[PDB]
């Protein structure tokens, strides 16, 4: 299955056993997560929640999230295809998808987003990324 | 029913166990937590009052306290129908309605908000809903 | 009776075993609160002073001591009839009288007070509330 | 006797019995409470070194404090009369006389004083106070 | 005696024991206080080297001390005659004395001082004191 | 082989071996570092999840690192030959390769590369590094 | 007299002649020699010294502010910075070694900043730094 | 003498010259050369080697201070910019291998700015980064 946003608990604990966190399953389901709750995933989640202690490991599950956001299906959510213009600006791009839609933008509203916004709300870290999209939301 | 806003102990722990909650109902019933409460519940009141120490399961919580919101019916309490002014500019800024009536806003006053004010006394925590709610009561 | 700043400790009694707060009665007993403190009564007196532990339940708590405040008799110590002032603006405004008419304002004063003055001194914790105020203030 | 800022500890003691106060009357005789530290008392005073914990019982004890302090005996020890200029202003300002004068200040030097000094120096903590005495001494 | 700053432990455990300090000899002695660290005694010494826990108690303390600052005889170290060109701008202002003459000020040096020096270094605490000090020496 | 992004935790232990770590192999074995979080480490990771306490060990690992760094093979994901860029411009500068490649930077992409992105994003600590880098970004 | 040169001994002379023989073996044992002690802080007298007292602490640079007044600083202070500082104020001439120490000189005080003699120099009443600052900038 | 090129064989070496055979064991378990030598931190000092006392770092840094104004630099400095800053002042010399250790040179010097070479090359006095910032000015 592709559709990760639909991803109910069963389809997460697939996820965790073919990157090799079967170590985090057990507390995965207890505390029920699903596509929509591992799409918005934080650092503290994982660390007080869920157990994992090592910052490593932590960075580790967010190499995969990142890899799983990136070739994921939003296409039940992303009704203004904003995946593909954030993947036509830049393949890693594409893993703010999830973030954005959540927030409610859309290709519509682009050009009103600001820096801070996309730090806060849209979760987008990486400063030259942000560079990047705001910028291209500019030139439309 | 449906009207949140007028809900007794009854209706929100019957809304508990429909939301897959039933693990804290005693804990909503002994704090007599009613719709008026639940619309206005906070982060901390979850973790504290509540006993819902994981944040996981607070955001799981707020994800179905959110969906309520949205479909509320504030008829009750909303005489400006400020909820389909938000509803008309985005589905989801519908549940902002009960944050703002209750500090006694309407439409003829949308105009004079800071977005200080929604963030501090209205509630809306995202950046982008509140410059959007900004920029639609700008225009009027 | 209904002047609650003319209120003793028994009538402090009476109206929280009407508001089903009698599990808090000697607790108000052994602080001796009369009208005038439950009139001034703010979050950290019934959390610290009183054994309200739950936030939960002060919100309950406040959310009874505004109907008081609202419905109030403030003749023995509201000169300038600031109730009714507040009270026509807005019926959630007139729970603020005996905060502004304990600092010394009236009818007169009024357009001299600042939004700061009105936070610090007189306890209008909600900012549309001392900017819906304070412009009401200057149109007069 | 009313003359309280030249009251000994005899006299802080009989005051304290007539505002029922009893249970303090030890800590302040221990402390060597007169009249001079009576009417500079701090609340950190209060809870710290007079074992006074309930912050509504400190409530409580400022309330008589503050009567005490407006129809207080000024004579001793107020050059100017400051006292009855206060109190033509508005009655409650009398109660500020003794910080003031302790401070130096007298009716001549009224109109040098700044607000942060009214705070710092003096202990007028009522933002609304601090601006009706200062207007009132510029316009002298 | 009054010629203060010459003191040594003889005479500072005499004036404890003139003010009722009987209580404190001990601790002054073991710390070898004399005249001219009397005259610099700071809030935190007190508190932490000499054992004073009480504020009400170190108020006690400050009160007398400034009472004997007012009247001590400075001819051993005040070349300027400081004491009273303070004094001539009022009797309380003579305290100030020692702690100016203590970082090298005289009168040939007032009309450069500023507010901040005053509070750090000469330690004069009361900004309405430090007001009028600061106009008198720019009217010179 | 040379080319450390491609490396696989077996590499990575024989590396600890060269250079005389042997005593953190199994830190880095149960950590499941590899060449990517071996490039990425940061010193907040190497004390509290590896276990390398001391700071001067820790300034050892850098100094091993750093020459890692400097001479690592790139082939497999600096598209733009971005590592011979840096070292043209100085052999020290080829260190930063993987941090800035890891967010997607090529030589198109440095003119808009600003200071702070180059510490925040890149890992580019010392400043005299970034204001050459940025300098020599600017004159193309 | 020249406190720069002192070496362990005279720092161990010198505290039985103010009073202070109580703390002579600490000075010792942490190997106290002139230039330590010219540049003594109060953090390095609390924690490594033991004195706790912040009262005898104040006695202590009472008599450290005296030694450092009357010192002869010919064999560091090249220019006559410590004539330069007497004769503005007597009291001044203690700041000597601090602004020697971080090579300082009369060449250089028109171009030294009140931060620099904070953080730098160690004056730290803000008084006496007014009024070097002032003389400093006349020349 | 090139201190930049010393192994732990010669620290050793220099910790009894110097007095501090104490710390000899430590600065072994901690396998300290040349090049940690010269970086040396207080923080490292205090926690990684168990030099408790404040007044024994200063002691400690008197005499590295010692070694980085004397040492021979030819082996990383092309530019020789350690005579650049001991010309301008003889304390100036200790900073040639902070600033060598970031790449830079004589013909850097008139970018490098003040907040750089407190960062960056751990010139900690405040004069000192003035004095160097105007020399390398007027060039």
């Amino acid at each position: 299955s592709n559709a990760v946003p639909s991803w109910k608990e069963a389809e997460v604990q697939t996820w965790l056993q073919q990157i090799g966190f079967s170590k985090y399953c057990e507390s995965f389901r207890e505390q029920q997560v699903d596509g929509d709750l591992l799409l918005r995933m934080t650092e503290e989640e994982l660390q007080t929640d869920l157990g994992m202690k090592s910052g490593i490991t932590r960075k580790r599950f967010f190499r995969e999230l990142t890899e799983l956001k990136t070739f994921a299906n939003y296409s039940t959510c992303d009704r203004s295809n904003l995946a593909d213009w954030l993947g036509s600006l830049d393949p890693r791009f594409r893993q703010y998808t999830y973030g954005m839609v959540s927030c409610g933008l859309d290709r519509s509203l682009l050009h009103r987003v600001s820096e801070q916004q996309m730090l806060e709300d849209c979760g987008i870290h990486l400063g030259v990324h942000r560079a990047r999209i705001l910028t291209a939301a500019r030139e439309m």
